[PDB]
Order: structure tokens, then sequence, then C-alpha cells
């Protein structure tokens, strides 16, 4: 529709990239290595909160996250995969995730045909599947 859609956005979808293939996911808590903090909003409740609160105050990192000095040192978005497990619940550097647009769908839509399986096999196919690992 217009330009405004390929900025991450508090609350939009974002469309997450793992490698063989992309998930859909949902930002409320964000990063920058400006302050090296994040700020959040109840936009969801992760597998482990009440709920996530209002206008949530700047607070150092660590209490139950991790991010590697490569998603430290840039843009980062803690999110909810949708059609997931909170298990999942993570955040993510600008170089896997972008905001929800349509050049992000031309990428979801080539995966979704060329990796579009369930992975259900002892080879993993392209799929994260979290039943068993090592």
């Amino acid at each position: 529709m217009v330009d405004l859609e390929q900025e991450f956005a508090l609350g939009g979808r974002v469309l997450a990239f793992h490698g063989p293939l992309m998930y859909e996911a949902k930002i409320l808590k964000i990063w920058d290595p400006s302050s090296k903090m994040y700020t959040s909003i109840p936009n969801d409740k992760p597998g482990g909160s009440s709920q996530a609160t209002k206008e949530i105050k700047p607070q150092k990192l660590g209490e139950d996250e991790s991010i590697p000095e490569e998603i430290i040192n840039g843009k980062s978005f803690f999110i909810h995969y949708q059609g997931w497990k909170s298990s999942w619940d993570e955040w993510v550097g600008y170089d896997r995730i972008r905001a929800y647009n349509e050049e992000n769908i031309a990428m979801k839509k080539r995966l979704a045909n060329e990796a579009g399986s369930t992975g259900s096999a002892p080879a993993t196919g392209g799929v994260k599947k979290p039943h068993r690992y090592r």
C-alpha cells in the first residue's frame, strides 16, 4: 500500500528469515546501541509474563534474554513468533528480521514454494523443528 510498511512498526508484523525458511513475528520490546538498553509496550504476553506492561522503562538487559554483539550493535526486535510456540520468544537483528512489506512477501512466497514442507523427517528438511535436538 505505502512505503511506511517497510519500517518496523511497534505492533506490526515482522517476518524473520532463519536460513532455509522464514516465519511470522510480532514486535513488542525493541533495542538500539544508542543506550544499549531496550524499550517495550503491552503488545503481547510472552510465555513467562503476566503481560508486557505500558511504556516500559529502559532497564539493563539479561533478566531472561541474551543478544550477541552482532545485534547489540544494531536495531533489534523482541518478537512473538506467530503460528509457533512462546519458547521461541527471542530478539533478532535487522539482518534476519524486516517489518511486514511486499519485499518480505516476495521472500515469503518464494520460500513457501521452494521449501514449504513441515520438516518432519530425521534430516530436518528446512525447518527449526524443536521436537528433538542435541
